Parts: C-alpha cells; sequence; structure tokens
C-alpha cells in the first residue's frame, strides 16, 4: 500500500586503520536537536507508523485495558522499621505520586506524612523522588528530587518538629547522600556541570549556605562512578569508587568533625571489592583470588590481613551479602539458579533457602536493622507472582509478608520449564520458558524469545502480569540466558563481551533453533524482542539469521556500534570500552565491525520489525535506530513491515507515566499478535 519515508543520503566517509566506511545518514545525528530536516524524518516515520498500525487500535485498547485491570488501584508497601520508626509507602487512586508516612515503632493508630509527592509536584512539569532518609536523631528529613527529568537531583531538608523546610538546596547531585551521626552534617555527590558524571563529594552543614560546603574528594578518572554508603555499624561513611572492572573505597569517620578520606585498598585493574563494617570487623566481597568472588573478614584495610570466610568457587557466583546478629546471609548463583545461604558466625552451621520451581529468582530484600533473626527475602517465578517472605534464621519459620496481586489470574493455567541447549561450541545455555497449558500443542504455538546478554546483567526468570496478554493468546514466552549475561556467573559475562561478544548472538540463534527443533513452537511464527544492548542483540541476530524470525521488536537499540565507539563526544562511549572494546585499536575495530548491526545491514530479506527510540533522555541516542531504519529501507529485498516509532513525549514520573509504559507494551504486543494471526 503506502510509500514509507525516504531519508536523504549524504555520503559521510569515516576512515580508520585505512578502512573507509561510507555512512549515508550520519546527518540524522544532530547534537543540538534544532535541525528541522532531522525532526522532519523522525516525524515522517512516526506518521508512517501511526498509519501502518491504525487497524490494530481495537487490539491495542483490549491489550491496554486487560493489562491495567490486572493491577490494584491501591498500593501500600510492607511497613519496615528503622531507628525506632515504622515507614510505609501509600499509592491512592486519583493521586499521580506516592505519599510517604511513618510512626514511632511503639505506635499503631496514627501516621505522620513525611512527604506527599502530589504536593511536591504541584506547579512543576516533572517530579521524581530519587531519595528519602531521616537523620539518625529522627528530627530531619533529607529528600533527593528531580524537577527537570535530566536525573540531576536537588537535595532539600525538612524539620520534622514543625514540618518547616530549611532554606538551602544542594543542586546537580546524583541523589546519593549520607548523614553523619550528629544529624547536622550530610555528605553528598555532585555531578560534573557538563558530563553530569558523579565526581565530587561535599560535606554540608544542614541549614547553611551550600557556598560554605567543603570539597572532601574529587575523582580524577571519569570511568569511576562515585557513590556514598554508610556501614551497618554506623562508624564509617564509604566513598565507593568503581568502574565496570575496578573498585576503591575511602573511609569517612561518621562520629567526628573534620574527617578526611582514609584509603582502604588502592585501586588495581580487575580487582572489584565492596565492604561493610559490623561486630568491629570489615567484611569484604572481593574477586582478588577468583572471578566468582569470595567474602573476607579483616580488622583493618591492608589486603594482606584479609581472612577467607568464603573462598571463590568456579561453580558458585557470590553476588552479595547481608550481616545479622548471629548470621551471615549470602546471595549466590549456581547451575543457573539464584540462591540464599546462611552461615552462623559461631557454630558455622550452613542452611540453604529451599524452593520447588524450575524457573524462579530469589534475592535479599530490604533489611535495614541487623539486630534480628528475621531475614526478609524476595521470590518470583514465571508462574508465581512476586512475593516478600520473612524467614526466622534460627527456627526456619517462613511467613509471607506480601504477594503481588494479579486480577483475572489462575496460576495453574500456566506451565514453565528450564531447558539446557548445547550451543554450537558445545557450551550448555540455560533457557526459561512459560506457556498456557490448555492452548498448547507441540510445533503449533508462536514463540516470543527475549534476550539482553550484556554487562553481566541476568534476565532472571520472574513473574510478569503484562506477559499474560501473550500467554493467553497461545504464545510460548522464552528467556534465553545467553552469554554476556550473568546467569552462570562472571565467566558467563566474560564469554559474552569484548573478543567474545559474538557468543551472545550465536547463543540466541542456537537456543531459538533448538526450541523449534524440539517442538516448543511454530517455526513460521518465531518472534523476538530486546532493548538497548538487547537491541544490539536483535540487530546482529537479524543480519546473521534473517530467516529464523517472522517478526522483531528492537527497543532503543545500540546498532551504530563502530561509529559511536570511535567518538568520545557521545555520552557513555568513554565508559563502555571494557564492554565492547576500543575500536581505535584495529583488533577491536575488526571484531566489533563484524557484528555492528548498522554496518552489516545488507541487501537481503529481513523479518517484520518495529524499532523504538526517544528524542529526550536516552542511553542509545535517537539517531542510531533512525539511521538503521533508513539503511534497512534502502537495501532490504523483502516487502514486510519496517516501522520506526520515536517517543516525542517529555517524560512522566506519575501513575500516568506507568500507564504510558502499558501503552508502549500494548502497541508492541498488538504488532506481534497481528503478525502471528
Ligand atoms: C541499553 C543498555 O543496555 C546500555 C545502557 C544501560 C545501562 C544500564 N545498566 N547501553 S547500550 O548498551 O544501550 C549502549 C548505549 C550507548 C553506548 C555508547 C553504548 C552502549
Ligand atoms: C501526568 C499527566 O499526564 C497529567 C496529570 C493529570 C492532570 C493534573 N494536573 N494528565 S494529562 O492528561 O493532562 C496529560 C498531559 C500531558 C501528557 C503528555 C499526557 C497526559
Amino acid at each position: 500500500h503506502m510509500t514509507p519515508p525516504k531519508a536523504e543520503k549524504r555520503p559521510y566517509p569515516i576512515t580508520t586503520h585505512g578502512d573507509t566506511r561510507v555512512d549515508d545518514y550520519y546527518w540524522l545525528r544532530d547534537d543540538e536537536r534544532t535541525d528541522p530536516q532531522v525532526l522532519d524524518y523522525l516525524q515522517a516515520e512516526n506518521a508512517f507508523t501511526d498509519a501502518a498500525l491504525k487497524p490494530q487500535q481495537a487490539l491495542r485498547e483490549t491489550l491496554y485495558e486487560e493489562m491495567v485491570a490486572r493491577e490494584n488501584l491501591y498500593f501500600q508497601s510492607v511497613p519496615y522499621v528503622r531507628h525506632g520508626y515504622r515507614y510505609q509507602t501509600r499509592f491512592e487512586p486519583g493521586n499521580e505520586y506516592a505519599i510517604y508516612v511513618r510512626q514511632p515503632q511503639a505506635e499503631s493508630e496514627h501516621w505522620d506524612t513525611l512527604i506527599d509527592g502530589n504536593q511536591r509536584a504541584e506547579q512543576r512539569e516533572f517530579y521524581t523522588l530519587g531519595g528519602l532518609e531521616v537523620s539518625p536523631d529522627n528530627q530531619k528529613l533529607a529528600v533527593a528530587e528531580d524537577f527537570l527529568s535530566r536525573r540531576q537531583y536537588d537535595i532539600r531538608f525538612k524539620n520534622l518538629s514543625d514540618d518547616s523546610w530549611t532554606d538551602e538546596v544542594l543542586e546537580n547531585t546524583s541523589g546519593s547522600f549520607e548523614w553523619a551521626n550528629d544529624s547536622a552534617t550530610v555528605y553528598y555527590v555532585r555531578k560534573h556541570a557538563k558530563t553530569l558524571l558523579p565526581y565530587q563529594v561535599y560535606r554540608h552543614v544542614v541549614g547553611t549556605d551550600p557556598q560554605l560546603d567543603e570539597l572532601i574528594y574529587e575523582e580524577q578518572d571519569d570511568t569511576f562512578y562515585v557513590g556514598l554508603e554508610k556501614t551497618t555499624s554506623d562508624r564509617f561513611i564509604l566513598i565507593h569508587l568503581s568502574s565496570t572492572t575496578t573498585s576503591e573505597i575511602l573511609l569517612l569517620d561518621a562520629d567526628r568533625a573534620d574527617s578526611t578520606p582514609q584509603m582502604f585498598v588502592p585501586r588495581r585493574k580487575d580487582h572489584e571489592y565492596g565492604i561493610d563494617h559490623y561486630h568491629q570487623h570489615f567484611y569484604i566481597r572481593s574477586n582478588k583470588d577468583g572471578k566468582n568472588f569470595g567474602l573476607y573478614q579483616s580488622e583493618q584495610a591492608d589486603e594482606a590481613q584479609w581472612q577467607t570466610l568464603i573462598a571463590p568457587r568456579i561453580e558458585v557466583m557470590l553476588e552479595g551479602f547481608s550481616l545479622f546478629r548471629d548470621w551471615l546471609v549470602v546471595e549466590e548463583r549456581s547451575e543457573g539458579l539464584t540462591q540464599l545461604r546462611q552461615i552462623h558466625w559461631q557454630s558455622g552451621e550452613v542452611k540453604r533457602i529451599a524452593f520447588d520451581d524450575p524457573t524462579y529468582t530469589t534475592w535479599l530484600a530490604y533489611n535495614p536493622e541487623p539486630e534480628t533473626e528475621l531475614l526478609r527475602y524476595g521470590y518470583s517465578s514465571m508462574t508465581t507472582p512476586t512475593t516478600l517472605y520473612e524467614l526466622n534464621l534460627d527456627s526456619d519459620e517462613r511467613v509471607m509478608l506480601k504477594q503481588q496481586e494479579v486480577k483475572n489470574f489462575t496460576p495453574e493455567n500456566y506451565r514453565s520449564e528450564r531447558v539446557w541447549v548445547k550451543a554450537r561450541d558445545g557450551v550448555e545455555v540455560p533457557v526459561s520458558l512459560v506457556y498456557r497449558h490448555d492452548s498448547f500443542a507441540r510445533g503449533t504455538n508462536p514463540l516470543m524469545v527475549y534476550g539482553y546478554g550484556s554487562y553481566g546483567s541476568s534476565m532472571d526468570p520472574a513473574f510478569s502480569a503484562s506477559r499474560l496478554s501473550l500467554l493467553d493468546r497461545g504464545f510460548v514466552f522464552v528467556l534465553a540466558h545467553i552469554r554476556g549475561g550473568g546467569e552462570l556467573g562472571q565467566l558467563w559475562y566474560e564469554d559474552g563481551k569484548l573478543f567474545k561478544k559474538q557468543n551472545t548472538f550465536n547463543d540466541f540463534i542456537d537456543v531459538t533453533e533448538a526450541l523449534i527443533a524440539q517442538g516448543y513452537g511454530d517455526a513460521k511464527r518465531v518472534f523476538a524482542m530486546g532493548g538497548s544492548a538487547g537491541g544490539l542483540l536483535m540487530g546482529a541476530v537479524i543480519n546473521q539469521a534473517p530467516e529464523l524470525f517472522n517478526g522483531i521488536v528492537a527497543q532503543v537499540p545500540f546498532v551504530d556500534v563502530v561509529t559511536t565507539m570511535l567518538d568520545e563526544s557521545i555520552p557513555l562511549t568513554t565508559g563502555e570500552y571494557d564492554e565492547w572494546g576500543n575500536p581505535n585499536q584495529q583488533a577491536y575495530y575488526d571484531y566489533i565491525l563484524q557484528y555492528s548491526p548498522y554496518d552489516q545491514v545488507k541487501a537481503q530479506d529481513y523479518p517484520h520489525m518495529l524499532v523504538t527510540t526517544g528524542l529526550h533522555d536516552s542511553q542509545v541516542q535517537y539517531w542510531e535506530p533512525a539511521k538503521w531504519v533508513a539503511k534497512l529501507r534502502e537495501l532490504k529485498t523483502d516487502d514486510r513491515q519496517l516501522l520506526l516509532y520515536t517517543d516525542m513525549d517529555s517524560g512522566h514520573g506519575g501513575k500516568s507515566g506507568r500507564f504510558k509504559a502499558y501503552e508502549d507494551i500494548a502497541l508492541e504486543y498488538a504488532f506481534i499478535l497481528a503478525l502471528a494471526e
């Protein structure tokens, strides 16, 4: 039917290591966002998408309404106790934002409002609450708020005695701050007034002129993120410096005036470590002896005095730990399962938290107080909605505290499986999939295969209410736990990045091929989705295995990989050399160029595809997907659907901003469901 937009070609040569690549759409990049010929192309593509998808409006409404009708109109957090006050988060119907309340622990009846997001958002274009913490003496409330949606937080202070605000604001912060134990001094992280990278730590006396704030630390390498932490003991505020590879912690005495940063262990390439302090010891999670991490105890900083509590094991990844009165609890991964283990400080007794589900995730929830036997931990599976449990560490009594509520949901209607696929190199790849039992017939069902597979981030199998809209229409939903993710620990990550990145894409194809071969789905109705580094995955897999998929959704996709990674002017590029590599080196240029989706678009048949991007707040800049679609329109040989949807809306932190997310899901699901009919 309709003629799609055709962007002007302006051949722009890029020569590196004597290799000339001609980019015809370089100009779709406009750092200023002025150039009206760029806006015209994004606007023209949006108009083409609106018109191509106009017949799916009814379906988009059915999908939107059934996703909203699953959730409650009310939300009340599980109350927690900190420093002798109980805290709860309250979402009322009609309100755009949460209300934050508290009471003294010995009180039940009355609750005080700490902060009402709705009052805070009045006469502002944007509101997001980045952070909320009462001073140790329970008299002052620090809040980190963003009124501009650029994630530059203002810190302000409220006197709880009379509900009056202090006069100052700390501006361009990360929203990361800590109270000294005097309830009068806060440390906070300033961002670079240009790069907006967190880089300075300041000390602020509450109520005073931010002008008088003392510079405590400045990070020199902008690849080291700067964060603040406070130890369980309350003895130290921690300046946490980390790149993707490498850590360094400085100690601030939280009890005394005029503290200066005390080196813990100075940074050293490929040594990652994080600490706490409790029972007069430092506890250190460190990879110094093994990539899967160990846990050490020390009386002091010096690495030579670190005593092994838990040695690194090749088969068990150590992800994190919480400290309690009588127990260490650790978060681990073994055999493609997340697990929780508890070790008694005195007896050394070991217990495992046991589950009965093939495709679940478990994690340490919020435990702000260490003087208890009660561990709170979270559970979710592809069939069981997200649940908060409280475990008596001594007695093993497990009580449910909260279940995710899902209306119109019958859990026994659904089945899940863990499957292992032998990848082309003999490596075993775990897969989690779920489906509706009564609409299943092998070789018959559409497949939606989801992947990410970068940064060591794991697509852990959990519940999705929205996912029910595909399950109840015959779809088999697949998580492909491909290399580049963290499902099998640090080695799974490292075998999916830099000179191993191709394994990410090979794993996704191998998994899809095996699932079809073994009868999980219809070979003619295989669909895939990924966002961001998941969009890199979508982009590489359709260049390399175009026939495998009927249809693809690629969200805010990283696709112009060589060009972006050659230009430090693009925010994120300086930070990402340890993921993809540095193409200013020919080894990385050649390795990255082989799979860079924009560069490897060729004149061949592609699947149906919906591509999304944003003009404003973005990881991947809008021009990558825009250039990608323009090149695909120019070379692809098929006559299938190719749509670019650019979000022009300015950003929304209210309940309506959650309802926008449901609208996007509905448009994407209606696109795939129309293709599968
Ligand atoms: C999209 C994605 O996963 C990441 C950014 C999100 C980080 C959350 N932990 N980046 S990309 O992979 O999207 C990407 C974007 C820009 C650049 C320069 C490289 C990669
Ligand atoms: C958050 C929001 O979208 C508003 C808030 C309710 C009005 C009270 N001030 N709703 S809206 O319908 O006015 C609206 C405005 C802009 C956009 C982009 C969408 C919806």
